[PDB]
């Protein structure tokens, strides 16, 4: 898997009624679907290159200072109650999971399930 | 998609901690991860080949009977499924369309 997989999955994610986010190491964003958008109230243009942690709690905020070492292992977790908040100040509670994919170019991909 | 991106998705698929599997036009799974197989009670490599309507109630939507046939696609909605163990769960579930001359359906099983 590398920067020709990375097209597949990209392009995979739009298809999914599911809304994700592809995030790289360093927590900003690099793909996203027309359902993340909207979740996260933010178009696809103006989500892509923001750092996720831009949507979370300050106390969610600090549980992922670094997707590549937990609070030492690159993180990831199936689905857990977060709590979203968005630009315009508004929160959602919703389900969130996250999934490490190993690589020289290491990407975490959130699902989270609107609540 | 094409046959080529088939092994990228499949590979991308079992490292996900959210249970999905990829069936096709037919209804059979042609891939899947370790968390469908736990959800479901079914072994990995089982699940595989099997017609995804095995997990469905007995009386369940005609809708599944023909993915195809709009085609069948929907946000998580709640569903409840028989696994292979007998045992029924309920869980939201939510099916995507993949247009192509050989069409593919993903499905993501969120358990409550």
């Amino acid at each position: 898997m590398e920067h020709s997989s990375l097209e597949t999955i990209e392009l995979f994610i739009q298809h999914l009624t599911e809304a994700m986010i592809l995030v790289n190491a360093n927590g900003f964003i690099r793909s996203c679907n027309q359902r993340s958008a909207e979740l996260l109230d933010c178009p696809q243009v103006s989500l892509k290159g923001q750092d996720w942690r831009n949507f979370l709690t300050e106390h969610h905020q600090a549980r992922y200072d670094n997707l590549l070492s937990h609070d030492g292992q690159p993180v990831q977790h199936p689905a857990q109650e977060t709590t979203l908040i968005c630009a315009s100040g508004k929160a959602k509670d919703v389900e969130l999971s996250i999934s490490y994919i190993p690589g020289h170019e290491p990407m975490f991909v959130m699902v989270m399930h609107d609540l």
